[PDB]
């Protein structure tokens, strides 16, 4: 041991622990449960996870993430020429495989995506070593079931760089099956995973039987998820305060940065209270914006999006050759599925039926990756 799950996600990262018979997910060195899957270059450092994230509007070109849109592909992939588009960094071709391009220390340096994802892993495995004490020797690490050999080997080399015995490549779709114990719960049962993430909507659909994970379809949208939503909040309340104020905040790119932190803390807040308050000192021209906003309004905001959602269930259904009664879980993964009424599609969809969701969405995949390598160990 120790036994060590960890979801190496596309914008935030996950690791638990198996001990004395439960997992207990890891808290890193700021107190989040999650960490960036960030990579800063300074002048003079190079910082991840939190500290990453937390520079990252000062230092844009030079501050890497969704290397896992890169890991195993090639330069010329069509994915890799589209993603390029929406990235500040730099991307550049090393014998037709993708490496970001950053100044560190003065320099031009390239890094090939599991480089990046090895820099992530090492802030991971410190953070299980923090809670532990002593070394972290082994983990399994979760992937998307669409991964090829190819992603799943980059990957799996990412964790042989930081020096990481990596135990298993496990889908993450069964890993938050594993997580519910749905291998456990003797006939075969069909799974349904939600996973609604920051940036990214994966729906899969599983056999288990007998512990036997089997991928019936997949589906979803690469590039949908919780900032798609917190971007509806923020031009609503530019309007808002514009209509106030006279005064237009869209031309002025740190007032939108800030006017977006309000809104992802305010989205939070909506998934548990009816309503949220924004408290933004000196917005524009030294004038504060202080308001307040409704789930209600929030929903509104959001209609076509969160009923969108049902359209990927739909295609895996279809996909699978299963009608959605056929369905005998359905689990829910990512932080933007604590949103009720997201919920509440979902369950209407499917006739009422009761959703796995007593798992911290966003941790059930490193909850399931950290029972596996228990399994494994042992
Ligand atoms: N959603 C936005 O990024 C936005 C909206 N309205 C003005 C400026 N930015």
């Amino acid at each position: 041991g120790p036994a060590i799950g960890i979801d190496l996600g596309t914008t935030y990262s996950c690791v638990g622990v198996f001990q004395h018979g439960k997992v207990e997910i890891i808290a890193n060195d700021q107190g989040n449960r999650t960490t960036p899957s960030y990579v800063a270059f300074t002048d003079t450092e190079r910082l991840i996870g939190d500290a990453a994230k937390n520079q990252v509007a000062m230092n844009p070109t030079n501050t890497i993430f969704d290397a896992k849109r890169l890991i195993g592909r090639k330069f010329e992939d069509a994915t890799v020429q589209s993603d390029m588009k929406h990235w500040p960094f730099r991307v550049v071709s090393e014998g037709g495989k993708p490496k970001v391009q950053v100044e560190y220390k003065g320099e031009t340096k390239t890094f090939f995506p599991e480089e990046i994802s090895s820099m992530v892993l090492t802030k991971m495995k410190e953070i299980a070593e923090a809670y532990l004490g002593g070394k972290v020797h082994s983990a399994v690490i979760t992937v998307p079931a669409y991964f090829n050999d190819s992603q799943r080997q980059a990957t799996k080399d990412a964790g042989t760089i930081t020096g990481l015995n990596v135990l298993r490549i496990i889908n993450e779709p069964t890993a938050a099956a594993i997580a519910y114990g749905l291998d456990k719960k003797g006939g075969e049962k069909n799974v349904l995973i939600f996973d609604l993430g920051g940036g990214t909507f994966d729906v899969s659909i599983l056999t288990i039987e007998d512990g036997i994970f089997e991928v019936k379809s997949t589906a979803g949208d690469t590039h949908l998820g919780g900032e798609d939503f917190d971007n509806r909040m923020v031009s609503h309340l530019a309007e808002e305060f514009k209509r106030k104020h006279k005064k237009d905040i869209g031309p002025n790119k740190r007032a939108v940065r800030r006017l977006r932190t309000a809104c992802e803390r305010a989205k939070r807040t909506l998934s548990s209270s009816t309503q949220a308050s924004i408290e933004i000192d000196s917005l524009y021209e030294g004038v504060d914006f202080y308001t307040s906003i409704t789930r209600a309004r929030f929903e509104e905001l959001n209609a076509d999006l969160f009923r969108g959602t049902l359209e990927p269930v739909e295609k895996a259904l279809r996909d699978a050759k299963l009608d959605k009664g056929q369905i005998q879980e359905i689990v829910l993964v990512g932080g933007s599925t604590r949103i009720p009424k997201i919920q509440k599609l979902l369950q209407d969809f499917f006739n009422g039926k009761e959703l796995n969701k007593s798992i911290n969405p966003d941790e059930a995949v490193a909850y399931g990756a950290a029972v596996q390598a228990a399994i494994l160990i042992g």
